[PDB]
């Protein structure tokens, strides 16, 4: 189907219901995220990369998200009875700002002691995803739970919004826009 893991889409194309059919797409593993990230920043969005603290995804993630698009990303667990989550970053680099958008997920095997987590934030020149990002995104920089919509500036004109929801098979969804717009 037009539902596919490591693609682009429309951005208007990009709601929760839409994230539910990709999750069902995905391997069937116990934790998984469906991630759509809408880039409606003006700008283009290139040089895709991930980070995984721990898991994996089957698609790559898209070279590109231009200005209008969404991208659509399935960070999953390893398979089987390892006792372990899906922890990890994507980041694009955005020439037109002289920014890199890094966008971080946790969802953790253990709900006995952790909870699901995700951020955004801007970095400056094109920084590929790595573990300084993920730590910085979880440890120090605000991250949020999955407990409703929420909103954050990014700098260089820029905010997004998104909302995680709470379960092990979870969906991420946020939008990525110019301060003057109205997403909350």
């Amino acid at each position: 189907a037009r539902i596919a893991a490591g693609t682009i889409i429309a951005g208007a194309e990009l709601t929760i219901g839409l994230l539910q059919n990709l999750l069902d797409v995905l391997a069937n593993v116990n934790r998984k995220c469906a991630v759509g990230v809408d880039n409606e920043s003006g700008f283009r969005w290139q040089e895709g990369s991930t980070y995984f603290f721990s898991g994996t995804a089957d698609e790559n993630l898209p070279y590109s998200v231009s200005d209008g698009y969404a991208v659509l990303y399935g960070p999953r667990k390893t398979n089987g009875p390892v006792a372990t989550g899906v922890v990890g970053v994507l980041a694009y680099y955005i020439p037109s700002i002289g920014k890199t958008l890094a966008v971080m997920w946790s969802v953790p095997f253990d709900y006995n002691f952790y909870q699901n987590w995700w951020n955004a934030k801007l970095y400056s020149g094109n920084q590929d995803a790595d573990y300084d990002h993920y730590v910085d995104l979880y440890y120090d920089a605000n991250p949020f739970k999955a407990n409703g919509w929420h909103e954050r500036s990014l700098g260089s004109g820029l905010k997004f919004c998104g909302s995680m929801s709470s379960s092990g098979q979870a969906t991420l969804e946020i939008h990525v826009l110019k301060e003057s717009e109205t997403c909350m």
